[PDB]
RNA sequence: CUUAAAGAGUCAACCCUUUGCUUAUCUUCCCUAUUUAAAUGUUAGCAGCCGCAUAGGCUG
């Protein structure tokens, strides 16, 4: 599938940084986009100096 | 307000059987245990006889 050839022999930095085509950059760069869901995660609060931020861990 | 917050792993059982660790052995020679000295500590608390005494006295 395409996991396997966009993670052998450094290709997906190859399309990132562009060596197979900008117009690919572009179609790669489509696809990493980034989407949120906060339910069924950990919320924490980490200490910023005199106050706290609600941290989601992932992995 | 801690990758916060939350959660039933349950069940079941035939390890079997078999067997030759035998064989032969020099332990061995050696040689100073030597010398003293208070048992003291009263070292015994007896035998009769005068008595109702297992109270108290006397006799040696």
């Amino acid at each position: 599938n395409l996991w396997q050839v966009l993670n052998k022999a450094n290709m997906f930095y190859r399309i990132y940084s562009g060596e197979l085509g900008e117009e690919l950059q572009y179609l790669l760069k489509s696809c990493c986009t980034a989407k949120e869901d906060v339910t069924t995660l950990p919320q924490i609060y980490f200490k910023n100096g005199e106050g706290y931020d609600i941290l989601v861990p992932i992995g």
